[PDB]
């Protein structure tokens, strides 16, 4: 009935907005970039329309890769995981959700990146890379309106 | 019925001016060679809308006209020419003359090749108003 009544399913595009959006980050330091792979996207996220106004529900698990360059050197390396285990809603509303990154190795090299970039720097420039996901959910639903009602 | 078509559906489109001036103008121009047919009216509605991403159409029309043959021959009507109608082609036409002269011509004539003609004629109405309707939205693409 939920359908019928007008709300419609954005899996597809929200997977591919956040897949898209980490695996176009990169977080540029003097001697280093930071960036990402192999992103999972599990969840959903829909959209209807309520008396003139957008209602959203979204819900995601985001596991994904982070990987480094010795940008002077020319060498690409695998850092570890990232898991953002509920990206949502409401966790999105107070920026406040849980970004938990591991190292591959229990490597100096790794233990340096992870405290000196990571654990501050690279979970606030992860959160900007996702903030704007609401927005633009709303954005791509009121396409799909003028898809249905709009192009001839 | 959703609170989505409710804030985003662009009305119901009306071609009854498009509709009736369409059969008027095909019947009036169609001639049977001498059988021609005059005295046109034409009395219902079309329209055109946007739903469920496709142009849906309905329309519903009684016809009535004469023929003559060339002489007034008499009358005929097309009860319900309707949205469906032209899938199989296959609404009525009621033609009617107690002469023998009328006679033959519409047992000869207007029984089989007056009514396949007059339906030939008007075969292409539901696709003319749909491609009507989609200029129409055209006219408003490079301006």
């Amino acid at each position: 009935n939920l359908y019928f009544q007008g709300e419609r399913n954005y899996n597809k595009w929200a997977e591919s907005y956040i897949k898209y959006n980490l695996s176009n980050l990169k977080i540029e330091k003097e001697d280093l970039t930071i960036y990402f792979d192999n992103l999972q996207v599990s969840g959903n996220a829909c959209v209807s329309i309520r008396k003139g106004k957008q209602i959203n529900s979204f819900e995601y698990i985001i596991k994904f890769e982070w990987l480094y360059s010795k940008k002077k050197e020319g060498k690409d390396y695998f850092g570890g995981s990232v898991e953002i285990p509920d990206f949502s809603t409401f966790s999105l509303e107070e920026n406040d959700y849980a970004i938990n990154i591991e190292r591959t190795d229990e490597s100096e090299n790794l233990r340096f990146i992870y405290d000196s970039i990571l654990k501050k720097e690279g979970k606030e420039k992860i959160k900007e890379c996702l903030k704007n996901f609401q927005e633009d959910l709303l954005k791509h639903d009121k396409n799909e309106s003028n898809k249905e009602l709009k192009i001839k």
